[PDB]
């Protein structure tokens, strides 16, 4: 069928990236390339980032204003309640399985190789409360400091998406909408419009996605100066960083999902994978947010006005596999300084891991900053973060199904919970 060959086409598009780059870089790489040809050869990822990012507002803001608009107030507010704590507590179990596999196996064994804290929960409390929904849809609130020596923190709107705060803004109106009653009706037929106009332009990108995967993968792979010494250097933190995700994808979320509903859970896996084949070739939730719907409620027996709500929210707070990047980055960054770390650091970590997941921008930089802001609640040198960056092409991808995958059986939960 032709999802299937969608499906193949996305898969295969990073492997034969990783070939096209490798090729490159054995024929000289950028130097051999120079700038004004090495731009055009890595414009179509920059294409596909972009084309991704532009469906990002309206897709995530209708389908939540219809998916708080279908449900009973008090349903939606206990049905979000047990999604939030299922949310908190496997960001928790995948911050401590990334600790624990990184104390263990140590990747940081070899020679080879700002915010108060305070200030960025105040920042992401702000977030959550934008100032401005115009201003909302492209800037964020951030703040900065100025000496008067009083280091003073002054806030000031930066460019950046604020998510979380129209995530919020769309959830209250739908609730809004839904007590309106009769005369809330007009909006909400509307916005349901706009979400399935969206939602058909998601499915025109995703047939140009192979093509901009091939060259987003080739050319953040020929960035590398040296594959080889790269990949021996960062091979026992991939290997940490990929073997956290597998345990928790493959063991810990079916093992919830079988304790609470006692189905299989790798029944339910085997209807999404089409949407975990979409993530890992995107590393777009948003991409894979109507495919995954449309599979959750068809292939399996969740109901719509659960997926559209859940689903949405997921993607923007339930992270996962970024919680378990930070972790294991910050492990092996504490051991490449030799920096040992306490219950007291190893708790911090944990905590701020999960609270900083919060609010994870969709952006690259949204998975790396969460980093900087636990070495500094730990108090580590950011100077390493440069080589966790040069393999995120790859380690990004791995968190990407991990953020959508809790998302699908999170549904699964409350349909159970529903039932
Ligand atoms: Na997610």
């Amino acid at each position: 069928l032709r999802a299937n060959l969608l499906v193949l086409l996305t898969v295969v598009a990073v492997v034969a990236g990783v070939a096209l780059g490798l090729g490159v870089s054995g024929a000289g790489g950028a130097l051999a390339l120079g700038p004004e040809r090495l731009s055009a050869f890595v414009f179509p990822g920059e294409l596909l980032l972009r084309l991704l990012r532009m469906i990002i507002l309206p897709l995530v803001v209708c389908s939540l204003i219809g998916g708080a608009a279908s449900l009973d107030p008090g349903a939606l507010g206990r049905l979000g309640a047990w999604a939030l704590l299922f949310f908190l507590v496997t960001t928790l179990l995948a911050s401590a399985l990334g600790v624990g596999l990184a104390l263990a196996l140590q990747p940081g064994a070899a020679s080879a190789a700002s915010k108060e804290v305070l200030d960025s929960f105040l920042d992401l409390a702000r977030n959550i409360f934008p100032s401005n929904l115009v201003s909302a849809a492209f800037r964020s609130y951030s703040t900065t400091y100025e000496e008067r020596r009083v280091k003073v923190p002054v806030g000031q709107e930066v460019e950046g998406m604020n998510i979380l705060g129209l995530v919020v803004f769309a959830i209250v109106f739908g609730v809004a909408l839904r007590k309106l009653g009769p005369e809330g009706e007009l909006l909400i037929r509307f916005f349901n419009s706009f979400n399935e106009a969206t939602m058909v332009l998601v499915s025109w990108i995703m047939w140009y996605a192979p093509v901009g995967i091939m060259f987003l993968v080739a050319g953040k792979i020929v960035e590398m100066e040296d594959v080889g010494l790269l990949f021996a250097r960062l091979g026992k933190y991939i290997l940490c960083c990929l073997l956290g995700h597998a345990i928790h994808g493959l063991l810990v979320l079916p093992l919830i999902y079988f304790l609470f509903t006692r189905k299989n859970p790798y029944r339910f896996l085997w209807g999404i994978v089409t949407p975990l084949a979409t993530a890992f070739g995107t590393s777009s939730s948003s991409a894979t947010l109507p495919l995954m719907m449309k599979c959750v409620e068809e292939n399996n027996g969740v109901a719509k006005h659960i997926s559209r709500f859940i689903l949405p929210i997921g993607a923007t707070v339930n992270m996962d596999g970024a919680a378990l990047f930070q972790c294991v980055a910050a492990v092996f960054i504490a051991q490449l300084s030799q920096q040992s770390l306490d219950f007291v650091k190893i708790i911090t970590i944990l905590v701020t891991a999960t609270a900083s997941s919060v609010g994870a921008a969709g952006i690259p930089a949204g998975g790396v900053l969460t980093l900087a802001i636990i070495l500094e609640a730990v108090n580590l040198p950011v100077d390493h973060i440069s080589l966790i960056l040069a393999v995120d092409w790859l380690v990004d991808r791995s968190c990407t199904v991990l953020n959508v995958e809790g998302d699908a059986l999170g549904a699964g939960l409350l349909q159970n919970y529903v039932d």
